[PDB]
């Protein structure tokens, strides 16, 4: 391979650009878009590239300065392109969840957070009984889950998180 | 109470206030449209807010008035309200709905969350991300319990907690 | 059917969830309110759904009943209507209008496009922008006729592909 | 020009401060008020930032620690700092888009996504039909901008691009 | 005029486009529906426009067509005005709410902001965000002031500068 | 304490993880998340990395490559982490408002963008009149402010700027 530190160079530059915004669907074929037109229709240079960037692998021996830049970018670009591909894949799944408890008047509410892989957010307020209904509802899922053959499996793949989630419940119970 | 073709001003303005989306200031916006209608009287703006809020007439009126008052209750009475549920508690949770897929061995669900406020968001969970929702939804009962006005609350549910007994049966013997 | 008052509450209930934006829960929350309006009764439900979805009263109503069913009809059979649309294809483009505009020696129009759903995006191009976004969806025809089934599309639109033809000849011929 | 090492310090905690949140319209006025902010009055250490960070230029020799300084300072922030001018002048113009075809039933379906310079996206999805209708409304649009003087010039630069256009779509006819 | 049962399929239309958001696109929709049901004809399409935008009847109709073209304009001759002023002016400001909330030693303020299209945006100030604020608004009025067409809008709300004298007279005597 | 560089490599791709989506009101817990599950049930360690990533202060000596880590993730990480912690706080304030004149026919128009602390940003349309009104509006609420006793105090903080409102106001007026 003969690559120019021009292509490193400009290699950044762009990558910089793309990620200066929100990741978001397009990004990572934006990112591929970026390394096929650095690689000027040369597979061999676009897969250097993506090895590099997507798995943080060096295919061969560069010279010490473009080295050091390879391993520049791969600290500035590898994560946020794995997540770029992630969101790609699995943006609109729950990562995270916030609750913070208030209590006014008689009445103890709680403001929830949802939060997706892709970064998007949703606020929701739930009094007790909504909380209850939602936990009705998302078990009534789980059930329906169960009958189904791909279902049970993933099931049985936490029976032991299920089994605890009970446990949590028959606690809650006596009290 | 003395009054002009006030009712078909208060039409023309209440059609132009509810063509658009019922956001967290309509309902004020309302009560502005209700006030200058009135002339900034407070006799007369009771008697349409008694009217247009609580359906109720205080009030004999023509033939022509009557039939324009029935009519305003029939198209208002209920976008008021929900501007004052909204104002009040859009942020609530309203409904809720999911539909199972099946991908590449995995039991996937798309959830759809809706609020009083009648914005919507999508979140996608796969069966272990289901059952962390749960024991997170039940750790906020839990906690609910250990404050004082929470306790009260789930005191006043509890068939609601048996049937999440029940659903918590079925899922852990059925495996 | 034996029926109460029932036309009065499932009205005030449809008014209540069509106040806000419809949202792709709208079509579900509405077989809810029509599932309780019944008291979970398939025969009344269907009496409703036939009613409301399709406009086809299935039973001779009293005056005062047949009154409020046709009006129940003229208010939400088209908002029922769209509900469903938009839980089954609320994505798909519905309208574009595109305003051009004189910028810096520039040609650019500002686009709006309008789904389905009622949302819209605002997108800038000028004249490369524009034939870079018909080259890509052109593209997509390509891609589709490929396609055993895509191919079966193209095959029904032949008078939409000859109205291509005239404005592509145009175009490169006034150039 | 004296500076002292506080300022290039407080200067970069203001700027990763800034960027820490998405660019927007705003963000290159912010960040010209956290340069002039730094300047306190002096049009010529603002400028000599501005040069640095707009430009990626020196105007004047640094002492070793500053140059360093500088330098990871125009490696952090000149490519944010020129999208968030970008963004600024054409923020709302598309970027990039990205389309899937979904073969399912009788029916070639396509998932668009419409990304802008902003960094917003937009999903949107068309058939074979709504396809075919885009690229006819894009064709009408730049046969308008054809007879207008401006417009001419612009079509007159890309003519290449247009006759391959003709290409394509006379490639689609055929088969 | 010669007319068809034109005014039920004008109707199930405008009641399709007007059953969701009303958007920048919805005025031109509403156009191209009038134009559709005037099968292309400018005079009748004219009839429906005189009807539906001003409200204004120009032919005698049999009871029957007049009773459903009253009905068109009740229905929809507002939404198709606010539908009109949205396209011209939708992201003009509409109504500002503020209630006052104490913090932590802080007096803090919850706006909304509605625009003319509906948007709201939330947006909190303490006091001394709301005297910046207040600062930026007033600058913009000395910027109006030297500009010749600014300064002319300025001479026509005497009366509205004269508010704010006595507010600001109230506000620094009471300090 | 005995840590493994292991610790600091996993902490850093956690942290770049999270980092690489927008930040929003549940990522200061995203990144509590992780530092506890770094520490691992180790309340020591995970002091170590508050202090250390929320406060860039080293609580012990670390070994040379340690320490260089530590500096590294500290440069990436504090300002996001704050910002993170900010939003959380009070993500809805303003943050940053921009105006553009826009002198079209008789009138002068600002095209106004309103950024919050969380990143968000709204567009707002006024002309001369409306910045009138919003500014009366924000003055009547500061006079509100001065009858609580709170808000008095919080006053009397900036009665300098205030009584420079009324200055920029009197110039105003004069003119």
């Amino acid at each position: 391979l003969e690559l120019e530190d021009n292509v490193f160079l400009l290699l950044e530059g762009n990558l910089k650009r793309i990620f200066a915004t929100p990741i978001g669907y397009t990004t990572f074929r934006e990112f591929q878009n970026v390394v096929f037109n650095c690689a000027n229709g040369q597979q061999e240079i676009a897969n250097f590239f993506f090895e590099m960037l997507i798995n943080g692998k060096l295919t061969q021996e560069l010279a010490p300065q473009q080295k050091q830049a390879a391993h520049s970018l791969i600290a500035e670009f590898m994560m946020p392109i794995r997540v770029a591909k992630d969101i790609h894949e699995r943006g609109e799944f729950i990562n995270f969840i916030t609750s913070d408890m208030l209590t006014q008047q008689e009445r103890c509410i709680f403001l929830n957070r949802l939060a997706r892989v892709d970064g998007q957010e949703f606020l929701l307020m739930t009094d007790v009984q909504n909380t209850c209904h939602l936990i009705r509802h998302l078990l009534a899922r789980l059930l329906e889950a169960q009958k189904n053959p791909v279902g049970e499996k993933n099931l049985q793949e936490i029976q032991e998180e299920i089994t605890s989630l009970k446990n949590h419940f028959d606690e809650l119970t006596k009290a």
